[PDB]
């Protein structure tokens, strides 16, 4: 029986582990685990990390800055040009992520960094992984808010600068499964308005139409579109069956109401 991780010290803020995270044993045993909000660096002490504060230069994630509006910023970082970086945010985001899966092999993914910013610096609000190259067509790996940041909209935002990503890329993608229970309310709120904003407005359009439109696939657009009941099925085929009026009694509701924060896609300055 050797001891977890269980808790944290980052930045201002003090969180509780939810899951295994495979710091190293020496780790595991301290009562708390310290790490500088800027590089990510674990440490063991206090000691050791008041230390690091007063020396660390860092300001803000390396990496690209991607997006900018306000005091939100994105940022772009390469698993092979930073690894060692990586490699910690993928043990931090573990202890909070039940089915992560690699931590350490970080060289295939691109990591996108969200970040409030002030005159102190870029403070890591939340995450998602990226595989450089996906087969099954995921555009998300792995993504967290971490937990003083939830249900604030910094999720939605995340969900949506990930499609933004795949409409610049001129495809469709899906994130990974499973999702936590907190992923999939997120993404059904994120697609239902997606969604119900297009058709809303909006000639009329295909299921394939809407795919083109907003980079979420077919398969999530119909889910959709059942559990909002906003489709008729006609010898196998999934056809849109919009009451314009229904449309605006489900925008009217919590669940799928807009985000307060919203990715303004001129100041995403990206490109393949
Ligand atoms: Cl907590
Ligand atoms: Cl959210
Ligand atoms: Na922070
Ligand atoms: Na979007
Ligand atoms: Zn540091």
């Amino acid at each position: 029986g050797s001891k977890y991780v269980d808790k944290i010290h980052i930045g201002n803020y003090e969180i509780d582990a939810w899951y295994f995270s495979p710091f190293p044993e020496d780790y595991g045993k301290q009562p708390k685990l310290w790490l500088c909000e800027y590089c990510l660096k674990y440490m063991k002490y206090e000691k050791s990390y008041r230390f690091h504060l007063g020396q660390c230069q860092w300001r803000q994630p390396p990496g690209k800055e991607i997006y900018r509006k306000s005091n939100i910023s994105v940022y772009e970082v390469d698993g092979k040009d930073h690894k060692i970086y990586c490699q910690n945010l993928c043990l931090l985001a573990k202890l909070f992520l039940d089915h992560k899966t690699l931590y350490f092999d970080v060289e295939p993914f691109v990591f996108y960094i969200l970040t409030e910013v002030d005159r102190q610096g870029a403070h890591i609000v939340g995450y998602f992984s990226k595989e450089k190259e996906s087969p099954d067509g995921n555009n998300v790996a792995s993504i967290l808010t971490l937990p003083p940041y939830q249900r604030r909209g910094y999720g939605k935002f995340l969900i949506a600068f990930s499609y933004e990503l795949s409409k610049l890329e001129s495809t469709v993608g899906s994130p990974q499964k499973p999702l936590s229970d907190l992923g999939k309310l997120s993404y059904r709120s994120y697609w239902s308005w997606v969604l119900l904003e297009i058709l809303r407005d909006f000639g009329t359009l295909s299921i394939k139409d809407l795919s083109q439109m907003t980079s979420i696939t077919q398969n999530d657009i119909i889910s959709t579109l059942q559990s909002l009941n906003m489709v008729k099925y006609w010898k196998g085929q999934h056809v849109i069956c919009v009451t314009p009026k229904l449309v605006e009694e489900h925008l009217k509701s919590a669940q799928y109401k807009k985000p307060p924060i919203t990715v303004d896609s001129v100041c995403l300055k990206w490109a393949p």
